[PDB]
């Protein structure tokens, strides 16, 4: 008997995540 | 008899978390 | 019998987490 | 001149993340 | 003239990160 | 003039993080 539990990049960033960008005012 | 359990990349960050950027006021 | 139990980043931070950025005011 | 900016659970986490649950085997 | 900068619970964590959890084998 | 910059909980952790836990083997 072989039993195998994977799980990988589960709720993970790898990108950019970012509120807000403004060049300028 | 064999059991593997792996979990990886949990909740992980790996790129950029900004909650904001401004260039400039 | 082998079990073997392993996790890896969980909840860890290999890039940047930044409040927040401005170039200038 | 009144300027703001705001920002709120930018990439944040509320509840659970669960990479993998097994209840038994 | 007002300027605010202003940001809260950026990337972080209020609730459970597991990476597994069993309950028994 | 009146400037503010604010910034709570960056990269915090409130709440469990736990990278694996086993009823029992």
């Amino acid at each position: 008997q072989k039993l195998v539990f994977f799980a990988e990049d589960v709720g993970s960033n790898k990108g950019a995540i970012i509120g807000l960008m403004v060049g300028g005012v």
